[PDB]
């Protein structure tokens, strides 16, 4: 499973790597402006094990299980 990991949370990451190693889930939180590509678990993926993780709030964390499924026009459109 793919997915765009990055080094900070910019809203234009374009970064491709490869995930696995416990990863089935990947993460989209955009909180507003700022966008968050992180590797997530399908099981820690709700309204608590992520705004916890990362120690945020407001957002819509939208995890998913397809190859590069979080780019910049997931939670948009």
């Amino acid at each position: 499973l793919q997915c765009y990991n990055c080094p900070n949370p910019t809203a234009d990451c374009k970064t491709a790597v490869n995930c696995s190693s416990d990863f089935d889930a990947c993460l989209i939180t955009k909180a507003g402006l700022q966008v968050y590509n992180k590797c997530w678990k399908f099981e820690h993926c709700n309204f608590n094990d992520v705004t916890t993780r990362l120690r945020e709030n407001e957002l819509t964390y939208y995890c998913c299980k397809k190859d590069l499924c979080n780019f910049n026009e997931q939670l948009e459109n």
